[PDB]
Formats: structure tokens, C-alpha cells, sequence
């Protein structure tokens, strides 16, 4: 395919559960006013990729947020 946004996802599964490929956005914590992608996701935290730093940050789930959801 060419460059684009939209891609074949012919699955749309909406839930909650921070997974990755989803955004999620920083309410609280030590980055809280922070956003970003999530890469990486554990049983304890969520990893998610800074948009701003470049970087890999580590928060904790009860502190973020989805932005689709």
C-alpha cells in the first residue's frame, strides 16, 4: 500500500485495558501532562513512548488514561 493513516484493520477491539499500539494520555504521577504511545505494557506498569522527549517513559496504569476510549 501507499503512505497513509487509516490501515487494514478489519478488527476493532475497544477496550479499557491499556494495549499497545493505543494512546494513552498522563494525569498523574511524575510525568502527569505528559502523552504518548504505548509500546510496552507489564502486569505492574505500562511503558509508553513519549512524543516530546523521544524516550521510553514508565507510569504506572492507575495514572494514565486512553485518548480513544
Amino acid at each position: 500500500g501507499s503512505s497513509g493513516s487509516s490501515g487494514e484493520f478489519p478488527a476493532q477491539e475497544l477496550r479499557k485495558y491499556f494495549k499497545m499500539g493505543d494512546h494513552v494520555k498522563v494525569i498523574a504521577g511524575r510525568f502527569e501532562g505528559d502523552t504518548g504511545l504505548i509500546v510496552r505494557v507489564e502486569e505492574n506498569f505500562v511503558i509508553l513512548f513519549s512524543d516530546l522527549t523521544m524516550h521510553e517513559l514508565k507510569v504506572l496504569p492507575r495514572d494514565l488514561q486512553l485518548c480513544s476510549e
